[PDB]
């Protein structure tokens, strides 16, 4: 099977005037590049997936697959959809524009059943031929992709090759590894990045490594090597910020940390999402200054 | 004051024929709606499959719903939501046009708006149309919550929102949001415990079950709002085990079920990622149907 692993991060989205701000996201791409980071991900959950029009859809992928060109970088592109048609669609038009893979998330809002969970993934995973990882996250989209639905995708369909897990549940890790040992158990999240792969998880996508991508860098690759000692001290010092990036909604958190570092010139978002509160603006604050954050 | 929409509403069921909207079946069942006391009829709620529908067949539906529903009482509450506040602007000006009495407008799912976000969300929706616009809180598919403050804010600031359909299983809310705020009109989106939201002050549901049973569904509607709880809770009693057998697996997948076992639809056709029930389940709902009188065409 064709993978996409390591140390990747779920790209933010700046926005200049309510327009993307198509070259901080480049410039934004290259400080993931210059930090480590094995494969980035424009418009998924992190960068405001809902509320950019096809159009910046599509410019955000093609400014990733650009700026990757020539490093070892891939391109994990965000394409999932509640509709089946459309996240066909956008599989087929990710692939069409350069990305390497394309992350596709469970159908949100309408909760399909275990097979018609099963038929979605198959209609994404025929419909190209990269790599795709399953994105597991029932707090956002009301269903869950059990253990046994994403080990019959991941036999099923060549290019099905692991899995985000965004859900808390490192029971549900034990499980998947167990049963099916061939899979990439990819992290969706931080806090629990080095129980994840100390386990044989294969990678993470990150929201923290917008902030701090050697951190997570680090931290993945020490793992991969199976230095734990060290992964794990990375794990540890980053509880306190993998933790405070979501005292709000992700990404709500991780922009405001990202304008506090002066890496992004406009707190801007689209609605519903919105600036944190006056608290929450001061919390990210001063979790910040225990970290040292990479300029550009 | 407000202008309002309120008593016994049905989420229509979309059917579908060779995978495009059966038009022609879509009429005929509002017009069996109408004709079995329901007083509103959402299209393209959740229950319409909304997230698979064309912006295109959007339209045909809520049209049809509008055409369909002219010269009688029913009105049309027309589902018109989106987890993009641009894009749910859009829909309630677009539902406007085509004849929309009032907007059924989801909460943002998947993106977890915060509560000042859900509030400038919906404050932008309710400026953009001067049609009644009822708000739509089902945190187990959106992932977010629209807590009673948020509500009673949205109710009190502007003036086409005048209150929400709440699909939450939480009756202490429907008592937060009553007490607090007594001229919201609370609208149930849970069939099950219709009675319990009405006997409360409830003026409405928007029901999946009067898919299948409308004349059952309107009747305990009418009969609470009319204060005979006693003969309300009886035909709530009654519908419990249909009301549960709709939900062993998700809406609207059971109720289409139904429907094409009533011989209402042609197809037991959904659009992916959407699809037939387990074999049980499809055996389950035809036993349960067996002990309620469907009304025909
Ligand atoms: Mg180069
Ligand atoms: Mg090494
Ligand atoms: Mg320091």
């Amino acid at each position: 099977k064709n993978i996409i692993i390591g140390a990747m991060t779920a790209l933010i989205t700046p926005f200049k005037n309510g327009k993307v701000d198509e070259q901080s996201y480049a410039r934004l791409i290259k400080r993931q590049i210059e930090n480590g980071i094995d494969a980035v991900v424009p418009v998924g959950t992190t960068g405001e997936s809902a509320t950019l029009t096809h159009e910046e859809h599509r410019t955000c992928i093609e400014i990733a697959v650009e700026t990757c060109k020539g490093t070892k970088v891939k391109v994990l592109a965000g394409a999932g959809s509640n509709a089946t048609h459309d996240a066909v669609g956008l599989a087929k038009f990710a692939k069409e524009h350069g990305a390497d893979g394309i992350l596709s998330v469970a159908p949100y809002y309408n909760k399909p059943t275990q097979q018609g969970l099963y038929e979605h993934y198959k209609a994404i995973a025929q419909s190209v031929d990269i790599p795709v990882l399953l994105y597991n996250v029932p707090g956002r989209t009301g269903c869950e992709i059990s253990t046994d639905t994403i080990i019959k995708l991941f036999r099923d369909c060549e290019n099905i090759y692991g899995v985000k897990e965004a859900s808390g549940n490192i029971d549900k890790c034990v499980d998947l590894l167990a049963h099916e040992p061939r899979m990439m158990l990819i992290s969706g999240e931080d806090a629990i990045n080095y129980p994840i792969l100390s386990n044989g998880g294969k990678g993470v996508i990150s929201v923290t490594s917008n902030l701090l991508p050697d951190m997570i860098s680090a931290l993945t690759h020490f793992a991969l090597d199976e230095n734990y000692k060290e992964a794990k001290k990375i794990n540890d010092e980053l509880y306190n910020i993998n933790k405070i990036l979501f005292c709000e909604s992700n990404p709500i958190p991780i922009k405001t940390a990202m304008y506090l570092a002066g890496l992004i010139e406009s707190l801007e978002f689209r609605l519903p999402l919105c600036s944190p509160s006056k608290e929450n603006f001061a919390k990210i604050e001063e979790v910040m200054k225990k970290y040292k954050i990479k300029g550009f």
